[PDB]
């Protein structure tokens, strides 16, 4: 199946691309981004959401995998002072 | 000087052996390694993508770096693509 934008036409089945009448040659990777944001017009997607869902989950280390490490050490370390800057990141006190 | 040491907690850098409150912690080489750079850095703010940077490894993976790279490109090869960039937080397509 084939997905339509204004400007796009893209085939899921052969990685094909056409935009404005012009077949253009994407590597994977950017296949990938521009279907991804193709099928879900209209809406922001954060890098963060963009890296885990074009490049896939559990590959590589992400910010997520920093979130994890830091309740891991403060499960084995009881009281540990990290303090959590919500929206930010971490900053450990003493 | 191969240790550190903050309130409750002995760190070996040489022999990777961390002791908190008198016991002796087993952690995996990533927790050991972020664990000895936030306890060499008391007081300090760091962003998850400083994290990342600094514990696992500069420019050893794709990052959010990366998807940004990735949007100058499509925009390059499809001069005029409607990807709209919201500053600080990421990427719409809008038709």
């Amino acid at each position: 199946d084939k997905v339509m934008t204004k400007d796009l036409e893209i085939d899921r089945a052969t990685r094909e691309v056409i935009f404005k009448g012009d077949l253009i040659t994407l590597t994977r990777t950017e296949f990938d981004l521009l279907l991804f944001l193709a099928s879900n017009l209209g809406r922001v997607f954060t890098r963060d959401e963009l890296l885990d869902h074009v490049w896939g989950y559990n590959h590589f280390p992400t910010t997520r995998t920093v979130d994890t490490h830091v309740l891991q050490l403060r499960q084995k370390l009881p009281g540990l002072e990290i303090e959590t800057l919500r929206g930010v990141g971490y900053k450990m006190k003493a």
